[PDB]
C-alpha cells in the first residue's frame, strides 16, 4: 500500500540522475543493483523513474496489460516524429494491435523459405566491392546491406528497386532519435531525425501514389505484399490513409534494419577476436551444408546451431534494446514494493542478461553457455533480448534468418581479424548502442 522502493538520492534537484545514467547507463543500474537491490527508483528531469532489475522483479513488466503499465506514454514522444501520426505509439494500443497483426502476415516459414535466397544474394552482390582484403567499417556496411535485403524480404521487390544504400544514412538519422534528449526534453533541439523523415516518407508516398496511380482502374492479379496495407480496412471496416501506409513502411523497414545492424556488428567483432570460435564456425557450414558451399536454405539454417547460438550470445551482450519504458498509470506491487501511478517503470534486457547472480563469466563471450544449465530455460526473464508479454516483438525469427543468412554468407566470402587487437567501445550517443570506429580487417576465406 505505502512502501516505496529505496529512492537514489542525488544533490542535483530536479536534474537528478539525468547526466550520470545517461552516460552510462549500463554501469549505473548495475552499481544501484549492488546497493538497493532489485528494485529502486532515482529522478531524471524531475520525473521519477523505477527499475526492476533481475527474471522476478522484471516479471511485472512483462506479465503486464498496457492500461496498467502504458508503453505509448513513453514512447510516443521518441517514435511519433521517427514513423509520424496515426501509427505505433501515435495511436491506442487496441488500434496498434490491428496494425501489428497487419505487419505479421509476411512473417512465416512460407515467405522466410523465399528470403535465405533473397539474402544470400544481396550479401553476396553487396560485398564484390570488398574486393580480395583490406581493412572498412563492417557497421556502415551492414547498416547499407540490411536496408536492402529488409525491404527485399520484408517490403517487395518492387520497394526495394526503389531503395539504394544512401537510405542507410537516413535510417541513422531516424535512429538518431532514440535517445536520451528524445527520451526527457520537449521535442524542439539542433539534431536531424525531423529531415529524414519528410524525406522517407516522401519515398513511400511515391512508391504507393505510384501503385495507386495504378490502383484507380488497376486490378493487380499477382501474389502481392504491398496490396496488403493497401487493401486491408480496421476492424470498423475502415481502410489505411496515405499517411498510415506510408509510417507502417517506415517501421517495418525501421524494425527490420535498425535492431539487426548494431547485432550483425557486433556479432563480427565477436567472432574476430576469437579466431578459434570463427573457425568452428566456417567448418560448421561445410559440415551441416556440404564441402562445396551450395546456395543456403532454411532448412540448413535450423541446423547451424553454433552460429545460431553466436546470435544468441552478441543479443545476449549487445542487445539493440537496453531498456523498455512504461507509465504507471495503477498502483503496481513487486518484491514488497507499492509503485504509484505516474512512476516511469522500466526493465534492462542488458543488465538481465549479464546480472552477477544468474550468468557465469559474465561479460565473457561464450556461445557453449547454452549447451548446459543456464538462466536463458532456467529463468524466465533473465534472457529478453526480444521482449515479452503484450508489447513483445514479432520479427525475432526473421531477424534470425536475416542475421544468419548475412552471416553465413559473410563467413564462406571472408576470414575477420581485429585491427591491432581492438575491440569497439560501446556508443551511449543513442539507446541503439552502436561499436565505436567498426573497422574489421578481412581477406578472402580458404
Ligand atoms: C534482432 C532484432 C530485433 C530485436 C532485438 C527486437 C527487439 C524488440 C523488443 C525488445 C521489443 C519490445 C519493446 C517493449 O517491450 O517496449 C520489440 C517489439 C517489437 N518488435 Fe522487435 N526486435 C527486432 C526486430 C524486429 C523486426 C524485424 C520487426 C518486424 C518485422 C520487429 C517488430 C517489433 C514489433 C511490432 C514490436 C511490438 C511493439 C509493441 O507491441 O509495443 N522487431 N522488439
Ligand atoms: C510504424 C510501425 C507499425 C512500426 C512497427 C515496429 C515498431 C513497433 C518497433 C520498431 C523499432 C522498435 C523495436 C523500437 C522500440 C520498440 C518497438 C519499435 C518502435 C523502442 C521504442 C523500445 C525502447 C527502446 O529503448 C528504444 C527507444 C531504443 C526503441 C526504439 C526502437
Amino acid at each position: 500500500k505505502g512502501k516505496l522502493p529505496p529512492y537514489i538520492f542525488s544533490p542535483i534537484p530536479f536534474l537528478g540522475h539525468a547526466i550520470a545514467f545517461g552516460k552510462s547507463p549500463i554501469e549505473f543500474l548495475e552499481n544501484a543493483y549492488e546497493k538497493y537491490g532489485p528494485v529502486f527508483s532515482f529522478t531524471m528531469v524531475g520525473k521519477t523513474f523505477t527499475y526492476l532489475l533481475g527474471s522476478d522483479a522484471a516479471a511485472l513488466l512483462f506479465n503486464s496489460k498496457n492500461e496498467d503499465l502504458n508503453a505509448e506514454d513513453v514512447y510516443s514522444r521518441l517514435t511519433t516524429p521517427v514513423f509520424g501520426k496515426g501509427v505505433a505509439y501515435d495511436v491506442p494500443n487496441p488500434v496498434f494491435l490491428e496494425q501489428k497483426k497487419m505487419l505479421k502476415s509476411g512473417l512465416n516459414i512460407a515467405h522466410f523459405k523465399q528470403h535465405v535466397s533473397i539474402i544470400e544474394k544481396e550479401t553476396k552482390e553487396y560485398f564484390e566491392s570488398w574486393g580480395e582484403s583490406g581493412e572498412k567499417n563492417v557497421f556502415e556496411a551492414l547498416s547499407e546491406l540490411i536496408i536492402l535485403t529488409a525491404s527485399h524480404c520484408l517490403h517487395g521487390k518492387e520497394i526495394r528497386s526503389q531503395l539504394n544504400e544512401k537510405v542507410a544514412q537516413l535510417y541513422a538519422d531516424l535512429a538518431g532519435g532514440f535517445s536520451h534528449a528524445a527520451w526527457l526534453l520537449p521535442g524542439w533541439l539542433p539534431l536531424p531525425s525531423f529531415r529524414r523523415r519528410d524525406r522517407a516518407h516522401r519515398e513511400i508516398k511515391d512508391i504507393f501514389y505510384k501503385a495507386i496511380q495504378k490502383r484507380r482502374q488497376s486490378q493487380e492479379k499477382i501474389d502481392d505484399i504491398l496490396q496488403t496495407l493497401l487493401d486491408a480496412t480496421y476492424k470498423d471496416g475502415r481502410p489505411l490513409t496515405d499517411d498510415e501506409v506510408a509510417g507502417m513502411l517506415i517501421g517495418l523497414l525501421l524494425a527490420g534494419q535498425a535492431t539487426s545492424s548494431t547485432t550483425s556488428a557486433w556479432m563480427g567483432f565477436f567472432l574476430a577476436r576469437d579466431k578459434t570460435l570463427q573457425k568452428k564456425c566456417y567448418l560448421e557450414q561445410k559440415t551441416v551444408c556440404g564441402e562445396n558451399l551450395p546456395p543456403l536454405t532454411y532448412d540448413q539454417l535450423k541446423d547451424l546451431n553454433l552460429l545460431d547460438r553466436c546470435i544468441k550470445e552478441t543479443l545476449r551482450l549487445r542487445p539493440p534494446i537496453m531498456i523498455m519504458m512504461r507509465m504507471a498509470r495503477t498502483p503496481q506491487t513487486v518484491a514488497g514494493y507499492t509503485i504509484p501511478p505516474g512512476h516511469q517503470v522500466c526493465v534492462s534486457p542488458t543488465v538481465n542478461q549479464r546480472l552477477k547472480d544468474s550468468w557465469v563469466e559474465r561479460l565473457d563471450f561464450n556461445p557453449d553457455r547454452y549447451l548446459q544449465d543456464n538462466p536463458a530455460s532456467g529463468e524466465k526473464f533473465a534472457y529478453v533480448p526480444f521482449g515479452a508479454g503484450r508489447h513483445r516483438c514479432i520479427g525475432e525469427n526473421f531477424a534470425y534468418v536475416q542475421i544468419k543468412t548475412i552471416w553465413s554468407t559473410m563467413l564462406r566470402l571472408y576470414e575477420f581479424d581485429l585491427i591491432d587487437g581492438y575491440f569497439p567501445t560501446v556508443n551511449y550517443t543513442t539507446m541503439i548502442h552502436t561499436p565505436e570506429n567498426p573497422v574489421i580487417r578481412y581477406k578472402r576465406r580458404s
